[PDB]
């Protein structure tokens, strides 16, 4: 497994306000086929390559998909404090997984 | 004021030397054209995003500054001294500029 995953490490936004969540694959030719993006081990949307995003309803109207295979939290409440991943599914070399850690100050 | 577009950013980031950070941000709730993005430290220039001449990475940081991902950056080896405030500058128009800020923290 010769790719590697890079992210946006240990961030900190204000209650209310927004947030990227974004990571990067590289160093490897594989196809991405899906991304997940979770908040700790509940889904917030997937972006999948044929049929692009699709959120979960609990979260839709404070997710925005983007940029790109980012995501974009939306109304941070002090709840939203903790760790996300990315999970790249990719042909052939599998699964890479990311982490994000949010810190949400009031 | 009454200005309609919105700056999102990849957050206040703390991360330890010689590693590694993206740094993004995403304009939404405008119509206006972006033409340019300027990445720049707390006044020195960092990296420009053209949308007709591509990129162009000060050449004080081609070798730590690479493009993308998006309009954003990825910023290698991180040393004590990059500790301060970066700025995406958006070009628009007609609106014109629009603003994000990102404070990066560089620990021990
Ligand atoms: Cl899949
Ligand atoms: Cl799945
Ligand atoms: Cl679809
Ligand atoms: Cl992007």
């Amino acid at each position: 497994m010769t790719g590697t995953i890079e992210t946006t490490g240990n961030i900190s936004a204000e209650k209310g306000g927004s947030i990227i969540l974004q990571c990067h694959l590289s160093s490897t030719t594989a196809q991405v086929t899906q991304v997940n993006w979770e908040q700790q081990d509940q889904l917030l949307a997937i972006c999948n390559a044929d049929l692009g995003w699709h959120i979960s309803p609990s979260f839709k109207d404070r997710v925005a998909p983007g940029p790109g295979l980012g995501l974009t939290l939306q109304s941070l409440t002090v709840n939203d404090t903790g760790e996300y991943f990315c999970i790249y599914h990719t042909y052939p070399d599998g699964t890479y997984t990311g982490r994000i850690f949010l810190e949400v100050l009031e």
